[PDB]
């Protein structure tokens, strides 16, 4: 095929791989280094480790198919020993597996902090993120070194410009588990993302989602520290010792037989009852109400969140905190609330309250804004994009395994060309796209 063998096709796809990567690379350094509050700097980690991943995979590859190009073919002329095909086979896999391994990385990350967001907030550290992205290099590495040491083997392939897994028992082992380990990243990116779309679409209240990220949801009758039923978000059933006495109590507050089970909206009537409950305190305490009543819907949930950890007279201590939030003194109060015991006992909780009284944004807890349906359908670009390009590899490779006179060669040199596609599409799928386009979304 005269068409799919030209130099238009490496000169381009590097040209256009280069100028994304390179520039999601440069916004990611500029957004992460910044210093503000969110601890979602492992999902720009994961961004600017993607690009870079991206980018080398891309330097390393093309020039050579340049060359062999302008030498008019002939692999094994400019390469008469193995050295540079064992190499090409290599770079081609190492790099090819962490594109799909980090994107499953990324699309797990996301399924964690919607469908347990109490167990992600309190358990992450930052440094576990950068040693799985490591750790997941050096595992894909050495599954790449297997035809140096013996197992499978890097052939010249169609039509003499590159090379890859060639398809005894060695050959068709070697191919066999490339073709599984890229199915399982696919499979396991579009379980996670279909997890978490569905979550969204779930999601509750903004008061009820900051309230779960800081003390947590648990749809099974449990006993706290001191031995009493209690369910949902801290709800206390009755002060009684009794399993039974407990069941019909939660049973007259939903209506139907429970049993000690319950569901997240059933969770969020009991939530809103509180929520109802804990106004009324605050309406009835003469120190609150004024602070309450001057305060706008976001920074009252801020208010709530206290309440529902230190009770109503807790909160009535921070005098001087109180008495700069109706002056509107946002950076002032910040610092006195700073300045307790409470801000010690729980730093990472107290820090999220704060940043939500300082800014009067969600941003300490998530988006919850417009970016829901943003998210929504970036992710379902993501399961689209991954699809097309990397499934022809995948599935070619499995046929081959299964066994002009034929024209095999020419769609897998097609299919490989498509797999090589997403890593120059990752930069704008990841990042450039909402970023360039952020204005027409208010327009539509
Ligand atoms: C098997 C998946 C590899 C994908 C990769 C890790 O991202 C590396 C691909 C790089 C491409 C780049 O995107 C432009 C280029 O040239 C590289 C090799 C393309 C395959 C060989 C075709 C040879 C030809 O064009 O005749
Ligand atoms: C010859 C081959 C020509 C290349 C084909 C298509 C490039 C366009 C691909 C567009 C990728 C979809 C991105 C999208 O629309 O989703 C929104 C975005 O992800 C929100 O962040
Ligand atoms: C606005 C988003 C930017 C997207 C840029 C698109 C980059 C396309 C670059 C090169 C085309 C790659 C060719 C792959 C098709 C394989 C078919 C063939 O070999 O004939
Ligand atoms: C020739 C190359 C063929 C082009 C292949 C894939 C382009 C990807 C199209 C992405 C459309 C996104 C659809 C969506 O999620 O709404
Ligand atoms: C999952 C979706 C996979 C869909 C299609 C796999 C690609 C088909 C490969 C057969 C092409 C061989 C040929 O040229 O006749």
């Amino acid at each position: 095929d005269c068409g799919s063998v030209s130099v238009a096709f490496p000169i381009t796809m590097l040209l256009t791989g280069f100028v994304g990567n390179a520039l999601a690379m440069l916004l990611v350094s500029r957004s992460y280094r910044r210093r503000e509050s969110k601890r979602k700097k492992s999902f720009l980690l994961c961004i600017g480790w993607l690009a870079l991943t991206d980018l080398v995979g891309q330097l390393l590859t093309t020039p050579v198919v340049i060359v062999v190009y302008l030498s008019k073919q002939r692999w094994e002329h400019i390469d008469p020993s193995g050295r540079l095909c064992t190499f090409f086979g290599l770079t081609m896999t190492v790099f090819g597996l962490s594109s799909l391994f980090i994107a499953s990385a990324m699309a797990v990350e996301r399924a964690l902090a919607i469908r347990a967001p109490h167990w992600y907030a309190s358990h992450m550290k930052t440094r576990a993120t950068r040693a799985v992205l490591l750790g997941v290099w050096l595992a894909v590495l050495a599954f790449a070194l297997l035809p140096v040491l013996g197992v499978g083997q890097y052939t010249v392939q169609w039509p003499g410009t590159w090379c890859f897994i060639s398809t005894n028992w060695g050959n068709l082992f070697f191919a066999s588990a490339f073709a599984f380990l890229g199915l399982l990243a696919l499979t396991v990116t579009f379980s996670c993302n279909l997890a978490t779309i569905k979550a969204l679409v779930s999601r509750g209240s903004n008061i009820f989602e900051m309230l779960r990220i800081d003390e947590g949801l648990r749809l099974k009758i449990y006993k706290d520290t001191e031995g009493y039923y209690t369910i949902g978000i801290g709800h206390l059933l009755t002060k009684s010792p009794s399993l039974n006495a407990a069941k019909s109590e939660l049973d007259k507050a939903i209506g139907r037989n429970t049993n000690g089970v319950i569901t997240k909206d059933e969770a969020e009537k009991l939530f809103n009852q509180d929520v109802d409950a804990t106004v009324r305190g605050i309406l009835r305490n003469a120190k609150l109400k004024p602070v309450y009543d001057s305060l706008d819907a976001v920074r009252r949930a801020a208010l709530i969140n206290m309440v529902f950890q230190m009770g109503e007279t807790g909160v009535a201590g921070f005098t001087n905190s109180l008495r700069m939030l109706q002056q509107k003194r946002w950076d002032e109060a910040a610092v006195n609330l700073a300045k307790s015991r409470w801000y010690n006992q729980t730093p990472n909780r107290a820090k999220r309250v704060i940043t939500t009284f300082r800014t009067g944004t969600w941003d300490a807890y998530g988006s919850w804004g417009r970016i829901t349906t943003e998210t929504a359908i970036q992710l379902m670009a993501i399961m689209c994009v991954l699809s097309v390009c990397w499934s022809p590899l995948l599935i070619m490779m499995l046929k081959m395994i299964f066994n002009e006179k034929q024209k095999e060669c020419n769609f897998f040199l097609i299919a490989v060309r498509l797999a090589s596609l997403n890593q120059i599409l990752d930069p704008w799928v990841y990042l450039l796209l909402r970023k360039i386009l952020g204005r027409p979304l208010e327009v539509l």
